[PDB]
């Protein structure tokens, strides 16, 4: 049930906004921070995130997540290499600086890796001209948006089980954009007119929250 | 033609790798630097991007855009001042590091305010179950997609010019997925049935290079 977050940047103080109420560790060695970790409803664990034992101590094990951002990519691999010596199975989520350490993180054992600055390096070198493209990626992810991007199954026994993107004319029906239909670790982004939906399969999109709606009760049973 | 980029952050080589062939002044006063600019097909200028004769050194009268990203937001605050104090018109986009910061940004002449860690630490708490959000974010702004996110003007004189969104069908027509049509300093992500395009509204999209081409012709008068 519980997410633990190794170390603190200013990444996992939006973070925490957005996990109120979920159970949360934070596991770090500064002590300046256990003052902020406590006011978002989180729990404080001073250790070491490279050492295994401080690791145990925030327990690790079983939890459902664990995200990493460290001070440098050097010590984020090292923590990473660090929780699956303990569980191997166990999600990890990395924060990235440098482009080329993502392959290492990786590598490492992180099942996804986040890169702040290259999303950032790209969203600025976009908003030469007209500021688009960074508007649309900052307001999708705002709670305060009439519109915002959703993760919705396709569950077992779906009407749409069998039925292709074309047929299924979702966005007609439901008000909702299919922006990709992702399953595992695939995402397929806008994907093709022949595209057959599978049980399981994730859908991926954008509406306002009524949209939203229509479109659960159109899948299901 | 020129775009100056003012300080240097992880941020801007991933800026400049997108801006090659274009003409960048990078400013910043960090000698060790100078290497990584120029082997980006970029020029640097040694200088304090805080002090106004620096800036009119990079030149920031009549270029295009000018990107900020200092080591501080205090100090990009600085700059942006010192900017406005040569060229109250010219577009600035800047970077900041604190949620807070961002009105202040605003407030002292930046046009565009991104916020990689704001977005980086929304991305993670949403990829604790299911990665999409981060992936899709991460794919598009990608070069190497098969899909990717482009912003097509209407003309004057456009086919479209008149017709409803809903009329258009314009996903069924050209393949491309509207995610928002924008106007000036606005964003309507993904719009109502019943939005009326006019010349000079600039469609947000994601296809296949072959679908947006479909849709520019599809467009034109
Ligand atoms: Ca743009
Ligand atoms: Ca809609
Ligand atoms: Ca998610
Ligand atoms: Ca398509």
């Amino acid at each position: 049930r519980h997410v633990v977050i190794c170390g603190w940047s200013e990444s996992t103080l939006e973070c925490l906004r957005e996990l109120r109420g979920s159970e949360v560790f934070v596991l770090a060695e500064d002590e300046n921070v256990r003052k902020k970790v406590l006011r978002s409803g989180a729990n404080f664990v001073h250790g070491d995130p490279t050492r295994v034992s401080d690791l145990e101590k925030a327990n690790v094990r079983g939890a459902r997540a664990v995200i990493v951002n460290l001070e440098s990519d050097s010590e984020t691999i090292h923590c990473i290499l660090g929780i699956r010596k303990i569980d191997e199975s166990v999600r990890i989520i990395a924060e990235a600086e440098r482009y080329e350490n993502i392959e290492q993180l990786r590598m490492a054992g992180a099942d996804q890796v986040i890169s702040p600055f290259v999303i950032s390096g790209r969203l600025m070198s976009r908003s030469i001209d007209d500021g688009y493209e960074a508007m649309f990626v900052q307001d999708v992810l705002a709670e305060e948006s009439t519109r915002r991007m959703v993760e919705v199954p396709i569950p077992e026994g779906s009407k749409l089980e069998g039925v292709s993107v074309l047929d299924a004319d979702i966005h007609d029906v439901t008000g909702v954009i299919i922006i990709g239909v992702g399953r595992g670790d695939e995402l397929i982004i806008d994907p093709p007119r022949d595209y057959s939906f599978r049980a399981g399969d994730i859908i991926l999109g954008i509406g306002k929250p009524e949209e939203i709606e229509r479109l659960k009760n159109y899948i299901s049973a």
